[PDB]
């Protein structure tokens, strides 16, 4: 699936990043849809966390 | 669920730009958007904890 599964994966990614894996790879960045924008923004959050 | 996805993307960017106080919508949902929102809320809290 194109929406439900990617949402689940990104949620797992946010938590991985939140628990302190600033090196996690954020999936779906190459999407041209709402999943793509969401994943691009999750990537920018990750980079923002790389603050310390 | 296109709308909540867009809103959350906007929310993520607001936080990534430095507004670590931006309220994360959709957290009280039972579905996959609900977990996503909570995971983004926990990510918001982490930027602070850091």
């Amino acid at each position: 699936s194109t929406i439900t599964r990617p949402i689940i994966e990104l949620s797992n990614t946010c938590d991985k990043i939140a628990e302190g894996n600033l090196e996690a790879e954020v999936p779906h960045q190459n999407r041209a849809d709402e999943i793509g924008i969401l994943a691009k923004s999750i990537e920018r959050l990750r980079r923002s966390l790389k603050v310390a």
